[PDB]
């Protein structure tokens, strides 16, 4: 991931330039794991959002049976009674019952005598739509409606779900189970090699994860792989040899990830759309001030420049780009910059990559004041809900 800040190694040298050796840098953060190639490729990722098959529609059956015992009371009366009792239905039952229902037909659906009493016996069997849920970590299929929380058959043969009640059973809509692990769609993403070796894939969005600690895992029969961020994507050759323990979960891939991804992505571009502007303006108004030297820091960790002004010329020196997590760990004191290991005496105000000692004598460096990328950076963060187990136990 991009870092807050960076900041050089160390800073030996300081060798002078002319304003046209000034490079904007590209800030491929698979470069600092060693693969500056970027070839096409495409991957398998979780459905953006709603997953309409994690959830199974299916329908209780229960089965009724109505008489009605219409005695002549011996007053004359004509009497009727009624008794309901319930009994259990057979699988092949409830289907045909079913199939009936969609379509319209005739779904659902007494003599005196004067001394014969007379008995109708209707055997119903009733038929409400009831989802059930799916646990895509392992084909298992809960609800509470079941004893234990668990179906008594297991994908991809379920005939019928037991329940609570010994005359209602649940049957699934589709008795394939066909769709029912319909969950996936394929993303075409941009894959970072060396050669041979592969450290980190850009999804659809253009937002980089590495390879690095990324443990296999198989979801609703497609086996994928985990990364570190807690995300999961099948592809073809993952160079992946870790499996997952169990504890380990994966993220849902709801809309707003996506989308605060996107944001980031165009971060990165305008911040090198706005090194190039600078540095249009510094050779076509052949004015460079050194505040806006700030553009060419390399925003990835890595080799690079580190940029000046001194004497009245300009100037650079090569420089280890480490990582920076916490302003605090550069900004120890108030007026010191933690380079290597000593503070960094500025000269007449000045240090390098357009930090300046302002005029109360503290480090005013310009990305800490405002920055859209680190805002949006944490807004990412958040928006990562795990996707969990069903809850039922
Ligand atoms: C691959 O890694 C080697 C070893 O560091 C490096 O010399 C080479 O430039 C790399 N190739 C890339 C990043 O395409
Ligand atoms: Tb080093
Ligand atoms: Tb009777
Ligand atoms: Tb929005
Ligand atoms: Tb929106
Ligand atoms: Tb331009
Ligand atoms: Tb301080």
């Amino acid at each position: 991931e991009f870092p807050l800040y960076t900041i050089p190694e160390k800073i030996e040298k300081w060798t002078p330039i002319d304003m046209i050796h000034l490079s904007c840098p590209n800030n491929l953060l698979s470069e600092e794991e060693g693969c500056n190639a970027e070839s096409s490729f495409t991957y398998f990722e979780l459905k953006s959002g709603y997953l309409a098959h994690q959830k199974v529609p299916g329908f209780t059956c229960t089965g009724v049976v109505n008489e009605a015992e219409t005695y002549t009371n011996g007053n004359g009366s004509v009497t009727t009674t009624f008794k309901r009792k319930h009994f259990r239905p057979t699988v092949a039952a409830c289907r045909d019952a079913y199939n009936w229902k969609v379509s319209g037909d005739p779904r659902y659906e007494d003599s005196s005598g004067s001394r014969t009493v007379t008995t109708t016996k209707e055997s119903l069997l009733i038929i409400s739509p009831s989802i059930v849920e799916m646990d895509i970590y392992g084909r298992t299929l809960h609800s509470p409606m079941f004893p234990s929380g668990v179906c008594s058959n297991v994908y991809p043969s379920v005939p019928s779900c037991e329940t609570n009640h010994d005359y209602t059973l649940w049957l699934p809509e589709d008795p394939s189970l066909s769709l029912v692990c319909d969950i996936f769609t394929s993303s075409n993403g941009k894959k970072a090699m060396n050669g041979s070796r592969i450290c980190g894939f850009k999804d659809e969005r253009g937002f980089y994860r590495s390879l690095k600690g990324a443990c296999k895992l198989t979801l609703c029969g497609r086996p994928g792989i985990r990364l570190f961020d807690g995300t999961w994507v099948s592809f073809t050759k993952p160079d992946v040899h870790v499996w997952c323990t169990p504890n380990q979960l994966i993220n849902i891939h709801n809309d707003r990830l996506d989308e605060i991804e996107h944001l980031i992505v165009e971060d990165i571009i305008k911040k090198r759309e706005e090194c190039l502007d600078t540095l249009e303006t510094i050779l076509m108004s052949q004015s460079v001030s050194f505040r806006r030297l700030s553009h060419f820091r390399k925003l990835v960790p890595g080799y690079g420049k580190a940029y000046t002004i001194l004497n009245g010329s300009l100037m650079e020196t090569n420089v280890y780009y480490k990582r920076v997590d916490k302003w605090a760990d550069i900004l120890p004191s108030k007026g010191c910059l933690k380079v290597g290991q000593q503070c960094m005496e500025p000269v007449k105000g000045v240090l390098f990559n357009g930090i300046i000692k302002g005029p109360d004598g503290q480090i005013l460096i310009p990305e800490m004041q405002s920055e859209q990328l680190k805002q949006h950076m944490d807004l990412l963060k958040a928006a990562v809900f795990p996707l969990r187990h069903p809850l039922i136990s």
